[PDB]
DNA sequence: CAATCGTAGGAGACTGGTCTCCCTGCAGAT
DNA sequence: ATCTGCAGGGTCTGGTCCAGACCTACGATTG
């Protein structure tokens, strides 16, 4: 009963659930670094394995992963930063002993019936609070939305349902 | 030492030196994938992830990638790639213990002092034969630029020098 | 530190200037 | 297969193509 959850972004996470129903989530690490004479985020590389590395998750674990799909009218720079935290990622997880699976964000926020919400991101918190209800602390400002949406990944790996 | 290069990009390589002389040079695995309706090449995080384990190389070997840096005329679809596939290498080389280099290509190109030429591919290839001269028959085509590319970058932090 | 707003953008090496460097993706011809 | 050439391009899930859905980065200003 072991399922990961990531939200590969910058302001992403990566959720653990375990077979006893306990759930974690960690914020993603990053680091600033200088690009073209100016401040970036960037996803901090050996801290993500050292996070994977300190896992209870067994070696086999599906890891759920969010797909980059970002859309025409972003900027070449969205397209190299979503593309680059999406590898980054995918080497992580399967590096580390796990089983990767994409998944675009339409499939999980059909099952969880949050398409075309007016606040996605607020509707995502309030669901991830009602899955997991000793997150809730961990989910109260509007920018833990990537919290929430590992934590929805993962419910949509391990088959949860909404009450 | 020992010294790793690696041309990330998908007609990219992996070249690595042992501190007697002799060099390896291995293409870069990749796979064919469906994305909205057609195939398009992408990197393959397993073999990539079983090569690196397969080296000889110990941890805290340098490993010398190039930096992506893709240009601002150059389409989205190229800058989300190039930021994969340097994603995926990072995370590879970090995960197998080895410590990762960005160099920029202008600065191994100013080293061999290939800069400003009209055939740098063709150039690259003839300085890694000269180089590697037991990698004659692996740079006579001109696809094997990566491998020249990888070669050069791993020559670059090993500090050899052109006759 | 937490939120909202608008647009979609190069980056890199040797007191700023100047010059450099790819890649993807798709079609064709042999 | 190898190469030359040229422009710079969404992608996804699901019910013979296509509808209709989905972000992200990167700076600003407000407190
Ligand atoms: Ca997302
Ligand atoms: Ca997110
Ligand atoms: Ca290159
Ligand atoms: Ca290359």
């Amino acid at each position: 009963g072991w399922v990961i959850g990531v939200d590969p972004d910058i302001g992403g996470a990566i959720a653990v659930l375990s077979p006893d129903g306990s759930s974690q989530v960690f914020d993603n690490p990053f680091v600033h670094i200088v690009v073209s004479e100016v401040i970036r985020k960037r996803l901090d590389t050996k801290s993500i394995i050292q996070l994977l590395r300190g896992l209870d998750a067994p070696p086999g674990t599906t890891a759920y992963i969010e797909k980059s799909s970002p859309f025409p009218t972003d900027g070449k720079q969205g397209w190299w930063s979503t593309g680059f935290s999406y590898g980054l990622w995918i080497a992580s997880l399967v590096a580390s002993g796990f089983s990767v699976v994409p998944i675009a964000s339409q499939t999980w926020k059909a099952y969880f019936g949050l398409m075309r919400s007016e606040t996605p991101k607020d509707d995502s918190r309030q669901a991830a609070s009602i899955l997991f209800p000793d997150k809730d602390q961990s989910l109260k400002l509007k920018k833990h939305h990537g919290r929430a949406e590992a934590l929805l990944l993962a419910a949509y790996g391990k088959g949860l349902v909404l009450p």
